[PDB]
RNA sequence: AUUCUCUCAUAGGGAUAACGGUGUGGCCUUCUACCUGUUAGAAAUAAUGGGUCUUCAGUUGUAAUUCGUUGCAACUGACGGGGGGGUGG
RNA sequence: AUUCUCUCAUAGGGAUAACGGUGUGGCCUUCUACCUGUUAGAAAUAAUGGGUCUUCAGUUGUAAUUCGUUGCAACUGACGGGGGGGUGG
């Protein structure tokens, strides 16, 4: 297995999925414009198909010229390896503002370059995962981060006082000596390369100072960075995890929690930059007072866990909110909204097609697309496996039902009064059906009715409920764990 | 995937390794036979295939049996574990004696007892695994031991002082209440479903009191009764492995250690059993004294380590001279030893077949058969790939020049006695060979003509070097680490 | 306050302790304990004869972990007070009645923790000016009766006046 | 070993500790005690009814800081032993010893620091088996009387044989 | 029978001689520096049969250098124990 | 051309119209309780078209119990927010 052969190999797959993205988005893009056809009738814009627009700033980041020369890429790319002249084309940079108010600088290497960080950064990860810490992670939104979670949340539970703290490390990795970097080349037991120590300081030879953050190399050079960190954390006894540029530390003791801001500063001055927090804050049961600022609650990457339960963030409920009030808005609202309604269905006959399609939408971003009998043969032993798609997927260790419940209830509720203001509409229009089925329904029978209606033999009208399938979340976790459950 | 099916596929793969391990033990016999042959003469003992003794004892301890009947076998097991009867059959057991002067009780379930242990356990420590430490392992040859190993070797290397201790679980294991062990089922986040719960029960309720060491079910039940120690000895900041039976901490500071030897007993009384050290001493530099009870290097599975490098423990170098010298022995005066010389070839002509043989196994025995051109091949760059066989893959981290020098020496020392006497033996039964190739070279010469020798084109009487094959083990440790190295 | 704690302790918890810090209790003592234990189901009698044995019996371990941190406390009834001159300690001995809690199988629940210090100093965690303890407003300039017993006092002198 | 602490105690010392520690000594009492310390010059009288109460007094503040770090002791005649489960302990208590020595103006010396463990295991620093306190070989398996007192046993049965 | 097939199947029934593997060599194909006869051949190479080194450390010169280091010479420094009995420096 | 093929190849040449995907339905097959017409049929079922619940907690009875708990009834306790303006208890 050569080297050549291995970046041909690696080039030729990212190019090939960024190309099977493209081919779906623009496929999913037509479909689209078909339905939205039907939902607005002759007000329905017309297709635009989108290519990115990195695609353009050079040839390479176009995944199809890759897929086109990929052979003479991986030829020459080897041979600069191997001539120890290889060095990464600059990556396209946005600042994104951070909600923080701060910057998160995401850099997209091209198609060769980042296939070449994913071959070697990967090998160098697992060559080295046991040096490394437990909860250390790129993104936050890798799927291992709820371990980290429920690592929390067990001590939150069986702790009275979890003394927390919380680190940005931005501007660490946006200005870390590249020689720091390179004197932990020899510590801790890493094994790394000659040729792997190549294409680290190439990379950090196109950067100047700091690691690139999202990116395939992100996660290994932080791990090497932050290993003396690491180890002196643990050595105090302190619990951490590292996300992106975001480290929480937790405790039992207040002593450890102020011993580990004395490590951080340590370690920022020995690595000639500077490491802030967003502070330090105890954490304890609702009913019981406190000595130091403290919250009843942390915020942790979309969950609110307290010492009594875990939730979903209040950002995350607003945002799960919006996305199920615009699916009933989109089909039930807006469409009778524009200046005319040719081409438009009106409701009629006691069906409602455009009810059908928002009740499916929010079927679709709540449950994946189940059914209540699918979930139901779940939590009964009927059936051996449920998938888990949707929106609760993301939240697999949420453990609070009266929020589920709020949740369904809120549901329910925006279901009415979004039917009663399309009844108001298509009687505008001049289309009387408040009597029909989807407009007569009061909220106390929604569900009831909806659950009773049958089409295809399939119960397509039932109104979706966050807590069937937070039983069936949680009878999964206990059976496939949290990985098993995050992706099929 | 239903859980009959799943059964059989495990029973059914298990009998078929067993089957398949029992074929090539056969086999082996024979062809060992037939090379003992042409060794030892007439007086070459006949064969005696055997067949494990516990294969008797239970008709399903027989791999044959169960491929037999593995469709009824797992047809009715799970009918007992979906109706919750399920209860494992009796183990064989035999009580080896270990060196300390305790006994390690193995137990050896039948085959439908052992694919049900895997196929749950291996599932739990899956989806557990997060919730358990970093270096525990059920068997003391478990190849990601060497992990532990390498973490204290950094340590020794790093740390000005490393205070160590021992513990002895032998005691825990063979009787901890089954009772504290379920008060676990539900702590540190553990994901054990009813029907997993179910069979750890009901292998607890096979046993009466204490885990089954050296099983599949071993690992995730220590992790289980354990969890808590593991808990405490992190958060007091001490490092700390478990092996089998046996659990080391190590740590920079006396005062960490002591208070590790508080929590364990902490862990022993919550237990109602009691762990015993085998204790406690500090490990330093050769050069620098101590203040307490002291030695300069630990003896950790194999290995020797020390302040100032990884070597070999003596008593596994041992047993590297005695397999070598045994080797020699086997081949080159052993079989001069008998009444007859009948049916052996005797060394005429320049050539020594017998030297060939041995020259080779011990080639296998150390390099696993490699060249020397193949091992240079791998350290200058010319072959990128070197399978790693043979004793040293079992020593991977050794770095202690000195250790395979003097082997290296011993190696060739033992080559001219050996020979030397091979000669003498000849001549008494009348067979003056001590001018010819392979009683005629003094020691100082036998590698360098040894190495020019060539048959069939290829340099089969080089005497194999364990520094070379050192280099390419370094060389694949920083290449492929520790876990590409120890299997293929 | 442990009246929670009392409320319902398993009574096996209780016999565990029977045989630890060299507690000497004969096997007919051992019988009445038993005896008064198995009357009631789970719990300890509060404001009786065997209240102080049982509740000391019980909560050995958890004076032994605390004498052992270095706070000072003291077990009134169903209630405790702990108090030290360092927070660290304070914090450690929260812990360490929560591992009794987990231990016993039943949870103390605190009123909760405060600083006190001189009346013209500030604190920097939560605090007030004065404890009140029985009857007491115990500040670090003084011993005071608490304004519930001066009322209780008042109330009695203006009712004696106006019979 | 605090025998020359209480042959030479300054007795200011003892005095300002005379308003210490919420200690109720009378103007009468305060009298008694500085009479029996004027018949002494230095130190206090050791195995009189004075000697407990006036050693209590001066080692009051030795007391509050063992108990803080949260080691374990105990005061007989001259003599102190000072137990915790902890090494770093220890060290802090015989710091504790250093810093109340030089308050007094006269030094305590150990007898010095070891470590008890079962018979099987091993130890780090100077150990011992068991620890001989007042006629006791205490180990951590049992309680034996001292072979002194054994001797002193032996002696006087074997005198009552032989006169 | 360890093969194939039936029984509400951790056990029992049948029917056929097969099933399951091992060493050697062959092709396929993964990676493999240089010098050579002698077979083909118009110097493009291939199968063959003989041979050499191939690692690490330091010094110095040189080129790059984001001042962590990196490519190339070219010089020496190691690169096959220990013990017993005699014996020379 | 995003296909196919050549250049000591992160770039350039050519030659052909194809390549890469998407929704629906079909078969294959993975797992899926009960009650039913009406099609086949001799009660063995299959495709079909309609319907019901399926979870958790405690109490009690019962069986096992290595004293952690486990199977079965059968009774109730939850099992679809919040807010604004009036209005009754």
């Amino acid at each position: 297995m050569k080297l050549e052969q291995q970046i041909q190999r690696v080039i030729l797959e990212e190019a090939k999925a960024l190309i099977k993205d493209y081919h779906e988005y623009h496929n999913r893009v037509h479909l689209e414009s078909v339905r939205n056809k039907k939902r607005l009738g002759d007000s329905a814009p017309d297709k635009k198909i989108h290519r990115p627009n990195y695609w353009s700033f050079d040839k390479k980041f176009d995944p199809f010229y890759v897929k086109s020369n990929y052979k003479s890429i991986a030829r020459s790319i080897a041979n600069k390896i191997e001539n120890r002249t290889y060095l990464p084309n600059e990556p396209f940079t946005k600042d994104v503002p951070k909600p923080d108010g701060g910057i998160r600088k995401v850099s997209i290497y091209q198609i060769p370059d980042a296939a070449i960080s994913k071959l070697f950064f990967n090998r160098l990860l697992a060559k080295n995962r046991h040096r490394f810490s437990s909860f250390s992670y790129a993104y936050r939104n890798d799927r291992n981060v709820h371990f980290a979670i429920q690592d929390i949340s067990v001590d939150l539970k069986k702790n009275e006082r979890t003394f927390l703290a919380e680190f940005d490390f931005s501007d660490f990795f946006g200005s870390i000596s590249h020689s720091f970097l390179n004197e932990q080349f020899n510590e801790n037991g890493f094994y790394i390369s000659p040729e792997e120590k190549f294409i680290i300081r190439s990379f950090l030879r196109e950067r100047k100072v700091g690691i690139p953050q999202g990116t395939s190399i992100s996660l290994f050079l932080a791990n090497l960075t932050c290993w003396k960190l690491d180890q002196d954390l643990e050595r105090e006894g302190v619990k951490f995890s590292r996300y992106a540029d975001d480290t929480i530390i937790w405790s039992q003791e207040y002593s450890k929690i102020c011993n580990a801001f004395n490590i951080i500063t340590n370690f920022s001055k020995s690595a000639g930059i500077k490491i802030n927090p967003k502070g330090i804050s105890l954490l304890t049961k609702k009913g019981l007072p406190s000595e130091i600022t403290s919250k009843n609650n942390l915020d942790f990457l979309g969950y609110t866990l307290s010492v009594e339960n875990v939730s979903i963030k209040e950002k995350s409920v607003k945002k799960i909110k919006k996305q199920i009030s615009y699916i009933l808005y989109r089909n039930l609202i807006q469409p009778l909204k524009k200046t005319s309604l040719a081409g438009q269905t009106i409701p009629a006959n006691d069906r409602d097609k455009n009810f059908l399609i928002a009740i499916c939408e929010i079927r679709r971003y709540m449950y994946g697309g189940l059914s209540k009998s699918q979930i139901k043969d779940y939590l009964s032993g009927r059936s051996n496996r449920l998938y888990f798609k949707g929106i609760m997927s993301f939240y697999p260790l949420v453990n609070d039902v009266e929020q589920l419940k709020q949740l369904d209830g809120w549901i329910v509720s925006v279901i009415y009064r979004a039917l009663k203001l399309r009844c108001q509409l298509l009687s505008k229009w001049g289309y009387n059906r408040s009597h029909n089925f989807p407009f007569i329904l009061d909220r106390e029978d929604i569900v009831d009715k909806c659950s009773k209606k049958t089409i295809a033999g399939r119960k397509l009208f039932e109104i979706p409920s966050f807590l069937l399938i937070h039983k069936a979340l949680q009878k999964g976790l206990q059976e496939s764990g949290i990985e098993k459950i995050m992706n099929p």
